[PDB]
RNA sequence: AGCACAGUCUUAACGAUGGAUGUCUUGGUUCCUACAGCGAUGAAGGCCGCAGCAAAAUGCGAUACGCAAUGAAAAUUGCAGUGACUGAAUCAUCAGAAUGCUGAAUGUAAACUACACCAAUUCCCUGGGAAUAGUGGUACUCCUACAGAAA
């Protein structure tokens, strides 16, 4: 895991290996998390995947419509990414189980990392044109997730000239 | 419990992606030396097989990942099983035995497992007693010899 920690007796973390989701749409996804209670976070994707709440597509935004949900977060265009919703929730309840293993309670637990990486694709055939193969690749991902509980030199002279400087002032 | 606008750009740290670099190396390459042909006694090539659980390659040929014999010589192992306390398990050696269907392919054929014709053939026992439609043979050219016919 790419954070640093200190202490591990405090965090829970939770992985998936080679997610079968649009890197983009989960990323962004990680963006509208990060920061926030576990519980919350998972509440909010709930939301996102019954399409209450959306999450805005900020960074990946070439022709993302225009929601009504997205001023929430003070932005124009959002989405409701619903795969890669279930996904991260998945994973998040990977690491809340892992939480429960531990003596962590749930309530007080902040994701300080929510990590999308891209993962090697894989490769499909679409056929175009004038007889033309081009590739049609999946862009899947890695996903890591980081829960954690959460609540002269003097010198001589510089020192005359200081006192001076006080009683100037005085 | 709060606080960071967001995006774009940059730097550093820590990761992903990728397979560079470095290190290897049962491979190649070159040169040198040595021998040097296989085939109607059916070659090379090709098919089809063959393992207890077996696809490829490797090896082998209805005795089919091997038989005999020789020289090692106690194991073989994924399981099953087979062996030792030396013709036995495994290696190498390989001279004996065997070597499916083809292929020069050669009885006529050939997108045929098509079809002829001549021998019936084969084994066992010391002259009989058993098998099996199975096994051989038959190309063209040529040579020597023989044959009885032709001018
Ligand atoms: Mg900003
Ligand atoms: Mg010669
Ligand atoms: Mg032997
Ligand atoms: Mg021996
Ligand atoms: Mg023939
Ligand atoms: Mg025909």
């Amino acid at each position: 895991y790419a954070k640093k920690i200190r202490n591990l007796g405090k965090c829970a973390k939770g992985a998936g290996v080679d997610l079968r989701v649009h890197f983009k749409n989960t990323y962004e996804a990680a963006r509208a998390i990060r920061r926030m209670k576990l519980l919350e976070a998972k509440k909010y994707l709930n939301d996102v995947i019954e399409k209450k709440r959306c999450v805005p597509f900020r960074k990946y935004n070439g022709g993302v419509g225009r929601t009504n949900q997205a001023k929430e977060f003070n932005h124009t265009q959002g989405r409701w990414p619903a795969k890669s919703c279930k996904f991260l929730l998945n994973i998040l309840d990977n690491v809340q189980a892992n939480a429960e293993s531990r003596n962590l309670d749930v309530s007080k637990l902040r994701l300080i990392h929510v990590m999308v990486n891209k993962a090697r694709p894989g490769r499909r055939r679409t056929y175009k044109a004038h007889g033309r193969i081009n590739p049609f690749m999946s862009s899947p991902c890695h996903i890591q997730i980081i829960a954690r509980e959460i609540n002269i030199s003097n010198q001589n002279r510089l020192k005359n000239k200081s006192v001076k400087k006080q009683q100037t002032v005085q």
